[PDB]
């Protein structure tokens, strides 16, 4: 935190607006959830999205698998997350 002052860049989309927020590894599900609530001023569900599919991320295991997609892809530079109330 203060020490922090390989990150995972998450591109959040909420109501058509996008922004990128970086998270240090290992990325904790509870930390992403907290950052979303803090930044957007309300809790929002995390949906990993590609051009065709989205999947709700329910827990650390789901988040780890989504980050692994990111890490296995040479072209993907951020993790696309659709936020829904
Ligand atoms: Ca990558």
């Amino acid at each position: 935190g203060t020490e922090n002052l390989s990150d995972v860049r998450i591109k959040f989309e909420h109501n058509g607006e996008r922004r990128i927020i970086a998270f240090s590894r290992p990325v904790k599900y509870e930390d992403v959830e907290h950052k979303v609530t803090t930044v957007f001023g309300q809790p929002l569900d995390l949906h990993y999205m590609n051009n065709e599919l989205s999947i709700l991320l329910k827990n650390q295991d789901d988040l780890d698998k989504a980050i692994d997609i990111l890490d296995r892809s040479s072209s993907m530079k951020s993790l696309r997350i659709l936020l829904l109330s």
